[PDB]
């Protein structure tokens, strides 16, 4: 049983079922998603995150505040959109589904971004879409979904940051030491709608943003004891400014501590009109990004972000089946797996690979398909054992050459294999 | 004049009325009285304190929770009692008749229990007995009533326990940690209703339960300032959580320090139903109680259970003006003494005895009537002087017999007293 | 037990004797004892405290200066007073006797007053009246004569101050914001001693001075525990900086405190410088009317004797204790301290159960007494020495009084009257 | 590179050798080996911990007092121990290889115990076995010989109680929220030595006890952010007081613990005082199932030998830890620690992978074994030892299971079983 101190938190280790998951869905859905625009030291002025539209339009003459007074004009107020966003396309079960597919066994929502909307009924605000916009709790209908679908449901919450009760811009990051909430008032504000947000939908993931307020940070001391005594399976995210975590986040990309990678498809995390397919990964690089992620002990957060009217555009649905059918064939490989002695090796030809493990078995991921059947990479070398191809399960001839290891694989099993070269060796 | 730093309200000692008034009537009323109800380290889960009854309906399948379901309903919410609660036959003059009657020199109700309910016309919620159930101050006119009848006014607040604002119920101790208020709001609320009470009834004790809140403690520097500097006469309890009481309290039983015994007649301080006169104390104990409690510096607080009515249990009156009798008649050797050179003492036959001390006169108070004329006191020596039967004030024989001391009592004295024998030494 | 937090120290009230003592024994004693010299919003350029000499010494041209740059020189450092003190005339038992016959109960010598010299043999300073001087545990010997006669003994610590550590003078009073010795070390140093201190004489009052090192004021919650348990009729004052003290100093309140002042003007022994009896009974009286303990400064001589006009005065103040002491020792406030006659004379209160003791500042010349703005609903007040009963009437708003001629002529300094209630 | 904040400090997660090794061993020495002796809400006037000696010695007409002052005289100071340790027969090497023998796979010695001697020669006191008694690094000695043994090697060290800073006995365990050193001294002198056991022996464990100074609590993010950077796979216990461990200690878990003790009640040599090799194996495996490490203690004699009733024990439970190894190192918890037959013998769960081992703590002496509130659905069932398939059955909420009198008879303190899945 936990107890609201640092020294007792730490007990509550990163879940198993988190360890496990490796890959889940990251949902940046607002009523900047309505107007879905971003441009192509000064990031704030020229900012490709379409979420952060009403920091951008504030900072009057930026690109969004002169795409904005076009499209909508100058007497249009960031506030109004939430009155646009009626999300009337929005399928639940289609979005869960397509997660599904994806191969995705965790999904996650922003119930408030930067912007202070919130995507449930809320008691502690009406900026939300249950009085405004959808009339609809978008949070619980969305985790009602995803579990339908037999999926993990997380929420994401804008903690550190909240425009509601700020009204001058961030324009270069020092400007994030001040432009805060920092009141009373705010830090009582986000630690009730946190803790609405436990008891509504029980979530498996809080994840937090922008740090939390200076004056509430003990607050989560009560906040993670309640949360982790109601629901052990639980688990918290590195953003809160205090000592403790279940899991680290990157955004930038062998730790012996539970992380999690997370990007947008594109660059943007909101819908972004302006983006296009030429800033966007292929499912290969999604695949190949997942992998290495995975062979050094993360799990892969990948967003999608809807348009205001609640469908996912049509590249992000592509990309996200496509690693789907990429997972059904090669999914054994990276859920449930460890990191093995190392992430990584090359062949001679400099195909990169990577090593997962389960039990006794280490997985070699070719970042790629070699052309020809003797395969050599560099600086390995197996104790004997037996080495398969792994979609056919078809042994093969290895053979330990000075300090190489040289596999032979017929050109009939990789023609087999999609994306990436999958071999396995059970020591 | 007291200034809001801890050395500054170490000036306020225990006033002098506090230590002479000895016994104390608390009234343990509230919401929680309409279904008065509760059982014969799992003490939450089987709570025999009926205050408690929310906190158990809160933990379902407990004994409190399958009680509730029968009588009210399951669709019945605990806030509902507050509307039943119409305190209907309440008559506050009967209440200070009967507690003047007791012996009692202070009155102590429960203007918010851990409930949240308020039972004055408090600014700050309108959940209280002005707007709800009563429509009455009950507060007010209680102390309006008490003050008529002669007696000193004072009031419990739950400062650190406030179940309107949280939702999870306390199943061990250790869940008293992280299930409070938590909140600024919350600290603000608690001092501005103290405050509240302090202006509109000028109490003279503030008996804080349950601590105070973290974030409101360095208020209480000038809460209690504030209240010195109006009301020097008032008093303050150790419940806070901070370095500063005016006296401690007890709850399980020479110090140099004033402290304060409180019990229920009972088990339970609110009513319950399903406690009956086997888990109650008789006449005979609670003067034995009052006695030792005296004899040791303290004073008794003794609780009362109303009905969610208002009237007064007949049990409970019952004891009341049976020690009410017992004061009548030995008061003198109770109200306005102090402790002795040591509190105890024993006879031969094993009857415990307790002094207390007014000016150069030492009462001997026996838990008990001996049966003979002989009464012989172990490891006691009295010098030269008068030893008197205290209700006749008749002249007795004493002598010093090697380290006990032998007095002869007539029969026809002894026939006299109630309960206890009491005698009076002037050395 | 005690614990080492706020809310649990508050548990131990200020102690009965030290209630019912009413009167005790400052002494300042040191090395400053042996120049013993003082001046006849620049209180720091010209201090009338002897103790200070090392301060005013170190403040250039001041008077201090001027007199020390004659009688010793100017390249003569203060620390070598030290060698010169040998206090070789001292009898503490002499000291014990005289305190007990001018009705003290409790004596409170300086053990290291602000220029870091210790009476006693502490093992954190070679600074000290073991390794030099007079070559003697001072502290030791004054406590073991002071308990063997009957009187219960206190310590005098400079917690805040402490010369050895600071090189610049006091010259105003916010100099004694920074000019402290703001070290580690020093919060260390105190602690220790104030431990030895316990350890060794484990005393009934620890006296600090000037405050307690910022860095050291959380140690004093495990002191003050620690002192408690092995003492527990130990008490302390309030010049540590923390919320707990057992009685408050000056130099109706509902509390304990203590008036503190010399017999004199300097603490510490002044050539260059006084209380009659009556004005120190006077003094008396008026501090316990109030609830307070008097704390009544000797400063000796280097050689270790009290001044003839010193012992004098304390032998003055015993006689009047010796008549009237039970309208003082053991005590407690009446509903007020004071009031005064229609002839301007100063009345004073004390309370002993059910005894209300009148004490006039002064015998009024007259049979009829007019005590102004009183009444008394007692129903006898008597003449306190034979306890005669006296006619007395209250008249409006006032309090009138007969006491017979004969009665007045046998006060001494003081009309006692005494109503019993 | 660990940063000096608990949020970096926290990417420390528990070593995997720490998590796998599953059994080390605790060495209570010093000069309180020497008397070596102890008695048969009073805890501490009757301490039965021999390695508390000087405390129960501070503690008048105590049990230890006696004892003392018969044995030694009541002059005899125990600090004066400290030339009676000579350590004579030590032979580190027998040490490092009863150790590695008794299936340990890592060693702590008392670096320095409450009573402040050290075993090392350090540079911040002469309280030292370099300075006095077996003038040797005892700590650098057997770190060598337990390392060429190929054991891990971690320190403990006594920062939060240090009996040469404080003169007054504990007596009752509140007496421990005081009477600590206190000072910013002993704070520095803390960490000054830990960090000296980092630079000189680089340990693979930090093991503090009895929390750490107040005063000192703040460079604890240094020293671990130092440490770790240094030497990652060092580890940390809990006893610090501070929001950073990388194990809880204890005298399902999702976290990492150790849970010590003696062979017997002491660990410090006693004379005047023990688990079977039966009762040690329950407790291992009882330790493991629910996640824990098993520290055990020996308490060596002051001439360095342990006794033949230790030696033989540490032997018994290495032989069980040769047989039966691979169902306890390495292994992580199973969904839950414990289950029990129909006929009452306790069982213990560890996991590997797929693999599940079932111990018996007992060998049941009949073939047909039920299970009690448990099901499988691994598919097969086989005795460890052999691997040899089993018939079993779930039959409603428990599991039954027939297990061959050969197969039975086979195995040596427990019954182990393992399912595969
Ligand atoms: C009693 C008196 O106290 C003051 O604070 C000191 F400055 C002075 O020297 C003397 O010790
Ligand atoms: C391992 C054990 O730990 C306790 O905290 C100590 F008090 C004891 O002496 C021994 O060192
Ligand atoms: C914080 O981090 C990520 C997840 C995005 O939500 C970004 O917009 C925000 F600033
Ligand atoms: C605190 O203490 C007593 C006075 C009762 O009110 C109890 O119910 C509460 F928990």
């Amino acid at each position: 049983r936990y107890k609201p101190d640092w020294e007792s938190l730490r007990e509550h280790t990163v879940p198993k079922w988190f360890d496990k998951a490796k890959f889940g869905i990251f949902i940046h859905w607002g009523i900047y998603s309505v107007p879905g625009w971003a441009t192509p030291d000064a990031w704030f002025f020229q900012n490709p995150y379409a979420e952060w539209y009403e920091n951008s339009l504030r900072i009057k003459e930026s690109p969004t505040w002169e795409y904005h007074v076009k499209t909508y004009g100058e007497n249009f107020e960031y506030e109004k959109f939430a009155d646009l966003f009626t999300a009337e396309k929005w399928d639940p079960q289609e979005w869960a589904d397509l997660f599904k597919k994806a191969g995705a066994k965790y999904v996650i929502p922003t119930t408030k971004h930067h912007d202070g909307f919130c995507l449930w009924g809320t008691k502690y605000t009406d900026f939300n879409s249950v009085k405004r916009g959808p009339k609809r709790d978008l949070v619980g209908d969305l985790a009602k979904a995803v579990r339908e679908a037999g999926l993990r449901f997380g929420v994401y919450y804008s903690g550190g940051l909240d425009w509601r009760f700020t009204t001058e811009p961030i324009r270069y990051p020092e400007d994030l030491s001040y432009i805060r909430p920092n009141t009373y008032e705010y830090a009582d504000y986000a630690y009730k709608q946190v803790m609405e947000l436990v008891d509504l939908y029980l979530p498996d993931v809080l994840w937090n943003d922008m740090g939390w307020p200076e004056k509430g940070k003990e607050d989560l001391k009560y906040l993670f004891a309640y949360y982790y005594n109601k629901h052990p399976e639980g688990s918290v995210n590195d953003r809160w400014g205090v000592p403790h975590w279940d899991f680290k986040t990157a955004e930038y990309h062998l730790p012996g501590y539970k992380w999690e990678f997370t990007r947008g498809i594109g660059l943007s995390f909101g819908y972004n009109r302006n983006e296009g397919p030429e800033h966007m990964l292929s499912v290969e690089q999604l695949v190949y990004t997942l992998v290495d992620v995975v062979s050094k002990g993360g799990n892969l957060l990948l967003n999608v972000g809807p348009k205001g009217d609640g469908t996912i555009p049509d590249l992000q649905k592509e990309r996200l089946l496509g690693l789907g059918e990429w997972l059904r064939k090669y999914g054994d490989a990276i859920y449930g797996t460890s990191v093995w002695e190392r992430c990584c090796a090359k062949t001679e030809d400099g195909t990169e690979i990577r090593f997962t493990r389960k039990c006794n078995r280490i997985f070699v991921i070719f970042l790629g398909i070699p052309t020809g059947e003797k395969i050599v990479i560099e600086d390995l070398n197996l104790s004997a054992g037996t080495v398969r191809h792994f979609l056919t399960g078809e042994r093969l001839s290895f053979k330990n050459v000075g300090k190489n290891l040289e596999i032979t694989v017929p050109k009939k099993l990789l023609e087999t294999d999609s994306i990436t070269l999958v071999l396995e060796a059970v020591e």
